[PDB]
């Protein structure tokens, strides 16, 4: 998995087209979102997160939360981005793990938000330019490194 | 190397403070800076892009440009982008690579910018979410 996290002052979407057969279903009123003073965690599930998702979400959970609070984010924004790397996950697997790192970001006490999977979408975002504003994280099973 | 490739409406930076102890000289008017209609080009210089520059820089160039040429756009910008990777290249590496970039893109016929290096920076930027509008790029030169 490849994490890209940017603390924004705000990040907005806009859903354009499907980008897989069956996308995640959503309602008309999800195809436009906006979340503001943000984490954004723009999120690639790569194949060798397939041998352990729970792992994996469990480790994306920890350093995403860890950076949330360095940098006294209150807000998190899980985007689906696959393109941040090459060699990706199967669609249903990257699904469920960004659910599992959704519910995890919640139970940690944050206020959560998303943008739906599977599909094309056109952003906005402002990075406050800070320290620690722009950082990545490379986060994959232990037995695969 | 690592390159986010973002096809976006606008690019806007706003430089904040140095983030190195020897960054790139720059003047009051470099501080700030906007392009439109144009493939951002957010880039990490790897360690291992130390082991032969021209290599990897030539690459790049080549890569950017077909994406370029994909997407449909004529203006591209160069985007020192340090954090895309954790295994960094060293500094002047860092710049001499950028700039090549920078300067092969121009060599091509595009209109290109590029934000300086060395600086906490600001950005605003609007992709455009079409296909191939955000790509990613992993160049690693093994001679
Ligand atoms: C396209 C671009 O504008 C948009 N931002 C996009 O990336 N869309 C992705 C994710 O929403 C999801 N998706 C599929 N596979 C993955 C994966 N391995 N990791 C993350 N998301 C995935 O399905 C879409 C196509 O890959
Ligand atoms: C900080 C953040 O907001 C800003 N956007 C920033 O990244 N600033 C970087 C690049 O301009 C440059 N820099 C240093 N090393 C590298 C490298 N290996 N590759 C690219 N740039 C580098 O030096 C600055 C501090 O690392």
């Amino acid at each position: 998995m490849r994490v890209l996290l940017i603390h924004s002052d705000y990040i907005e979407y806009e859903v354009k087209d499907k980008a897989l057969k069956n996308p995640e279903p959503i309602s008309e009123d999800m195809k436009r979102g906006r979340m503001e003073e943000v984490l954004v965690a723009f999120i690639s599930v790569e194949k060798v997160d397939e041998k352990n998702p729970e792992e994996v979400s469990l480790k994306a959970i920890e350093e995403i939360s860890k950076v949330a609070e360095q940098v006294k984010a209150e807000n998190v924004f899980v985007y689906p981005f696959a393109h941040l790397s090459s060699e990706l996950a199967k669609p249903s697997v990257a699904m469920d793990i960004l659910n599992r790192v959704y519910q995890g970001l919640k139970e940690r006490g944050f206020n959560v938000g998303k943008a739906p999977f599977g599909y094309y979408k056109a952003f906005k975002i402002s990075c406050k330019g800070h320290p620690l504003a722009e950082l990545s994280r490379t986060i994959v099973p232990e037995e695969a490194r």
